């Protein structure tokens, strides 16, 4: 009942314990997997004595005074309210919880180092844009990234809900043609079409950064423009390839994920965007490169006189590299924080070590933890991994129409 | 039934085929692990039922009197015998099901064209190496390769199996060394340990082949060297880096495998080997290039003159890539068969199209599938997929020592 782990690189061994501990059941059975599938009242106590124990046992004080005088304050709090308020402390240990458990990111060995903003006494959307505004200056810091999460205040029945409508923070848009296909990026034509449908001023370019829809409990959304000066970008040049700049490509400094819902000890923050630093085949190799995103491939490929006749030439093989190269060189001649797939990867193996330490194990997605090129080229390819869901969590959620 | 959708496209269809899966896989709804390498005459009647619907199914007589003779023919033969016998047809058909089940397979268009020996006859040892020698020839057939499998007696009570001990028909040795290294395929170590204590005169270089180890039913396992002339090698050399060819590297035609256990209806045949031709990556990628193989990728980034010293250099990348070229161009140079990654999951694609319609889905393992460099770059990368297990099947078996 301890699923047996390895290593195929080295060798080595080791058995997931903490995976006896998953609660919500995921979409496999014994007779299909679906691991690759993207997407699948005082039981509020369970999971909040649940999760309060997971504090104290954290701080070293399961069984300890301050322990028990908390739980009776939830279940007090639960009793006269119907739900209760989460201590700072508690919300700061409950977001990098969250992270930690994220069985989709590589990045999990920062999880530690994750800056809290208590937007609890939040109230307007005009109130959600400062809050979101001094975020991203703060997690930008003049292109020296700094993890960072903001939460709104939680879901309460009987009254709306915080939402941000933009599934990050920045996201260019996408216009439609003389023809349905669209000039800009392709996976926010929808977002784009809401924007203008509620005012906003459609650009014509390729790289226009949309407005925010923030969304107050029962009011329609309001738009917000970005200030241009608070959304660093960096253009995208080549180190040998002096065409690549002229093809106009650019993308922007923080990835900041602003639609899914972080929940901790049974309660539900709706609004809580959490923002990072990018891995460069996030850019180079799934926005640039995707054939349902912009698409660069072939363009590049032309640029680098390269055989398209021919599957087996590789061409897109090299121009994909390529893209990737000037992603990196980009973003570290601007002196913007970014990590590439060895290095995140081979960050990712440690992570894993110290887990298996600290926790008995660490659920992880292999599907998106090895990275979308030269995957058997980084250290987790090679690596047996468990999926599963534990609790303080990120979970997806619907869009809000 | 599951819900599959592609991303590229945003295609959605619903895999029924899963439904009707028979043997469990290692998943739960706790926990998923799917990235895991490795996951009585009622028994048997019911497999034998079950294979023999699918039979007449597929020559158009279901439920007809032959059908039904086929069926009572089947239960008596258990009943006097506790077991049976295939028709040559049906073990035909129940060779090229096992390939089409077969979920880590991306070769799988092909899967009607299979040439199936019937050695079910044979008696000996000696008569089992002239059948793969006869298999090596065929399938090779001067570069323009051939899929085949050849089906030796299956188990049956009272006597030993047949059994290939090599995991391939082609195998280079790996020769553990003064200083602990590995000269030639440390993949081989163990098999080539067996040869020699089974009398084979090892050699020393590190693409030595290694001689045939087979076992007749309640016999040692007895030493045939390949004919030299029936292994076809390709000398690998690069279009553009004429250094790449002092390298000494080498590798074979015929992907061959010959440890794994075919299922039909209940019955198992220990020893059957098959083969197809290979897709480049298998060669370039994981075979020359992972950590625990050949390993060069670090030898040819410096003599690329690369920067070794950084990853952000996407040195590894741009190694192997053309590593990958070196081989598709030494084997299209040599005129022996091979089929690039690009190729080879355009062609999945269509099979997934082709078993949609013709069974209602198709069993895939998307971390098999999805190749093992510029995997997002194939289309099959956003390609949602189901995995499970149908008969007839190949299986893996433990190793006769
Ligand atoms: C610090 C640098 C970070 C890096 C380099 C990083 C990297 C990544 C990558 C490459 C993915 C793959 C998802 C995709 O490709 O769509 C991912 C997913 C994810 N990350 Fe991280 N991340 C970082 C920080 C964070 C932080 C601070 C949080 C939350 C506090 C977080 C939470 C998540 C979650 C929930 C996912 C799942 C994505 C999904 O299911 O769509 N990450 N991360
Ligand atoms: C004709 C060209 C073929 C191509 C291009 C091809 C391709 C592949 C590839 C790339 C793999 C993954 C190998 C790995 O990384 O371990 C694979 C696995 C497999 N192939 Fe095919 N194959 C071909 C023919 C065949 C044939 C003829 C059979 C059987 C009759 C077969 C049965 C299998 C099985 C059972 C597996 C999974 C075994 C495992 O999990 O290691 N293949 N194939
Ligand atoms: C599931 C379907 N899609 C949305 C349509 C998923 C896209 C998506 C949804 C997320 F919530 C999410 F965190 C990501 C990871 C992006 C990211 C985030 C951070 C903090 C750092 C980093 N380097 N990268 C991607
Ligand atoms: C996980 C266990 N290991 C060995 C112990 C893998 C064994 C294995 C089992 C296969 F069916 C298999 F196809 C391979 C790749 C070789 C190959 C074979 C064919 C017919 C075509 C092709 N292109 N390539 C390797
Ligand atoms: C179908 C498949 O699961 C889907 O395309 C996944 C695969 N792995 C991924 N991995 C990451 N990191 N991000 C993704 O969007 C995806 N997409
Ligand atoms: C641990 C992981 O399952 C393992 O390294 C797998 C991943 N995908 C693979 N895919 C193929 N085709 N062949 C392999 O050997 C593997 N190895
Ligand atoms: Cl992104
Ligand atoms: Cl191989
Ligand atoms: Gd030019
Ligand atoms: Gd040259
Ligand atoms: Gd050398
Ligand atoms: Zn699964």
């Amino acid at each position: 009942k301890f699923p047996r782990v390895k290593n195929w690189e080295v060798g080595s061994i080791t058995y997931d314990t903490l995976s006896a501990q998953a609660q919500q059941d995921g979409p496999c059975t014994p007779r299909r997997c679906l691991g690759s599938l993207v997407f699948p009242p005082e039981q509020l106590l369970s999971q909040a004595r649940d999760f309060i124990n997971q504090y104290y046992s954290s701080i070293k004080r399961s069984g300890s005074q301050a322990h028990e005088q908390r739980l009776q304050e939830v279940e007090a709090e639960v009793a006269a309210t119907g739900t209760y308020q989460l201590r700072e402390s508690e919300l700061v240990f409950g977001a990098k919880q969250a992270w930690r458990n994220a069985p989709r990111c590589v990045g999990r060995i920062q999880w530690g180092k994750l800056q809290v903003f208590d937007a609890r006494d939040c109230r307007s959307a005009q109130e959600m844009f400062t809050y979101i505004c001094n975020h991203i200056k703060y997690a930008t810091n003049r292109g020296n990234l700094r993890s960072a999460i903001t939460v709104f205040p939680q879901r309460c029945p009987g009254r709306g809900d915080f939402r941000i409508w933009n599934s990050q923070l920045v996201r260019y848009a996408g216009y439609r043609q003389q023809d349905g296909s669209v000039r800009g990026d392709p996976a926010n034509v929808e977002i784009t079409e809401l924007c203008i449908q509620h005012g906003w001023t459609p650009g014509n370019g390729r790289f226009d950064v949309l407005p925010l829809l923030l969304q107050a409990p029962d009011e329609p959304p309001e738009l917000f423009l970005l200030p241009p000066e608070l959304v660093l970008e960096v253009p995208l040049e080549h180190p040998t390839l002096e065409w690549f700049a002229a093809l106009g490509l650019r993308w922007y400094a923080l990835p900041a994920v602003s639609n899914m819902l972080l929940e901790i000890g049974g309660l539900e923050f709706p609004a809580a965007p959490f923002s990072g630093w990018y891995m460069s085949t996030e850019i180079g190799t799934r926005n640039l490169c995707d054939p349902h995103r912009y698409n660069i491939l072939e363009d590049v490929a032309v640029c680098m006189d390269l055989d398209t006749r021919t599957t087996s030439s590789l061409w897109k093989d090299k121009a994909a590299v390529e893209i990737n190269v000037a992603v990196l060189h980009s973003y570290q001649l601007a002196k913007v924080t970014i990590v590439d797939h060895h290095a995140a990867t081979a960050s990712f193996m440690k992570h894993l070590e110290n887990e298996q330490k600290a926790r008995g194990g660490c659920p992880a997605d292999w599907a998106w933890i090895v990275p979308p090129i030269s995957g058997s080229l980084t250290p987790v390819f090679h690596q047996e991994m468990v999926n599963y869901f534990l609790s303080p969590a990120f979970r997806y959620q619907p869009d809000p129409w």
